[PDB]
């Protein structure tokens, strides 16, 4: 689809069999969710944003279906304020930015 | 033109009578840009994300041209490591997100 910006480009997801909301973001390098249970292993990770870093748990190669669309990449969860949709998984389901 | 999201998607942006790099971010409600000396009245604000709150000083009707097209609304200045485009200014320039 085409989405406007008008609105916060917020879409359904689904991962670990689970629907949640997330905010489709340019701006973001990597896709980080709201604390939550995923089953695999995980390794500590830290990343940094505009108010500071936050301590992430790290699951890679975990199938994630943004808007209808598959992927399967790297996720991290933690204490961030919003579900967002990072660089790393738009170019998986063709995400691009036009005007 | 279109942008894909295998890199950050930085663009040169012009404010001021001066010419910077500034990030295309969709998952920004607000336009957050380098610490700058500008002009006229501002207001106190705070922006919170990953890692928490900064402050930033509010400017109102601010002009800025992205890529070409222009674009007038409110900047959030401030100790950011990057200069942010959001979506008060993206929609400005008809940017849309499509896949
Ligand atoms: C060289 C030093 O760089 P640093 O690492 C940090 O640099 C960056 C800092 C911020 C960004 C942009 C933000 N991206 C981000 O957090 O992404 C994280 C995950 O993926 C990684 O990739 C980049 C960073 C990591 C995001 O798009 C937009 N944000 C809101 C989101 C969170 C939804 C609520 S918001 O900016 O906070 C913001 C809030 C309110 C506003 O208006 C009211 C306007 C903007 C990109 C790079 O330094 C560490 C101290």
């Amino acid at each position: 689809p085409q989405i406007t910006l008008w609105k916060r480009p917020l879409v359904t997801i689904k991962i670990g069999g689970q629907l949640k909301e997330a905010l489709l973001d340019t701006g973001a390098d990597d896709t980080v969710l709201e604390e939550m249970n995923l089953p695999g292993r995980w390794k500590p990770k830290m990343i940094g944003g505009i108010g500071g870093f936050i301590k992430v748990r790290q699951y890679d190669q975990i199938l994630i279906e943004i808007c209808g669309h598959k992927a399967i990449g790297t996720v991290l969860v933690g204490p961030t304020p919003v579900n967002i949709i990072g660089r790393n998984l738009l170019t998986q389901i063709g995400c691009t930015l036009n005007f």
